[PDB]
């Protein structure tokens, strides 16, 4: 209750990203604001060591599930709003198919009055030509869906999703994903029943922009739990 | 400057290392008291396991928070410098052993000091005390010396830290370092004098990823 009055206006986000893929090491920062009641976002990230290592469609997913709409009728299933402003850990294993893996760990949390994503990622068994270290994928995104279940054990969720990435060739990269979310605070919090997050998001560049950087809008809304 | 630090200040700090081309990342925060000289900081490895002890990033990872006495304001250069910031440039060479070369800027950034550094580790042996992970959890005391450097609007810095080896014996970890304004402002160039510093390592017991729990008192001494 006290989470989700956090949202329900706009609110400043932050997201930060530390990164080592193949020995590579970079850094992201990105900046923006959250509309959680209609489950829009504007973010824009900027590479803060010089050019990527790594596509920035494969970083989509890494760099705030709390600002998915839930609906009046699933409000009681929305885990994310319900650990702020504590916040929450976000743990994900993302296998890129016949490439390397991505291991990441966020932490999901207010600073203040903005909403912090902070995350640490770790790639590992990357192909040198491959299509994430050889750059071969598209600058766009596909729509999808995030199946979450209850992980009661855990006080937390956990979720399972297939991303689809256009590579340049015409073909499609497929990246696994799974994903586990715990409380970072001791309070209780909200423990859903099986549902799904359908996404959507627009990737574009900023005109006046020099260093490589992400402009990206995203619409998330819950769903997979019947209406009455 | 000095005026900035009459409170408890927030502390970030960020480096970003290279050792024998095994890169890594650590972020830090917390807060001092420069009133106080106390420093409380919990640093993390933002790339998984370091590739060196925490014991030899200690120096590397704001001596701007250094209690100055009274009677020793003046010679006071890293609050002076302040909110601008200064440059710290390192060569930390270890006996018988490789390199860190460093370079920082130490700045406000709104209400926060910030410390960013580039770390380069150079010609370490595979299985010395550094890349064999030979040295003990812990820190010594030590003497800072510092000395004007009027040409570069600054100051110098010279020190030995003692690193406890599994052995018992003692790794010597010679420290050179320079400090020059970023910006235009008048700043203060101190006497000969120096620093004494003391640290405890401890960690947190609920914290899983690599980290280092940092508790320093710095003060200002070598002049009557
Ligand atoms: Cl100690
Ligand atoms: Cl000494
Ligand atoms: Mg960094």
């Amino acid at each position: 209750s006290k989470g989700e009055e956090l949202f329900t206006g706009v609110v400043p986000i932050l997201v930060e990203l530390d990164g080592d893929v193949n020995g590579h090491c970079f850094s992201v920062r990105g900046e923006g604001e959250g509309d959680a009641t209609n489950g829009k976002l504007t973010l824009k990230f900027i590479a803060t060591t010089g050019k990527l290592p790594v596509p920035w469609p494969t970083l989509v997913t890494t760099l705030v599930q709390c600002f998915s709409r839930y609906p009046d009728h699933m409000k009681r299933h929305d885990f994310f709003k319900s650990a702020m402003p504590e916040g929450y850990v976000q743990e994900r294993t993302i296998s890129f198919k016949d490439d390397g893996t991505y291991k990441t760990r966020a932490e999901v949390k207010f600073e203040g009055d903005t909403l912090v994503n902070r995350i640490e990622l770790k790639g590992i068994d990357f192909k040198e030509d491959g299509n994430i270290l050889g750059h071969k994928l598209e600058y766009n995104f596909n729509s999808h869906n995030v199946y979450i279940t209850a992980d009661k054990q855990k006080n937390g969720i956990k979720a399972n999703f297939k991303i689809r990435h256009n590579v340049e060739d015409g073909s499609v990269q497929l990246a696994d994903h799974y994903q586990q979310n715990t409380p970072i605070g001791d309070g209780p919090v909200l423990l859903p029943d099986n549902h799904y997050l359908s996404t959507q998001s627009v990737l574009s560049k900023d005109p006046n922009e020099k260093r490589d950087h992400m402009v990206l809008l995203e619409f998330v809304t819950a769903a997979g739990i019947t209406h009455h």
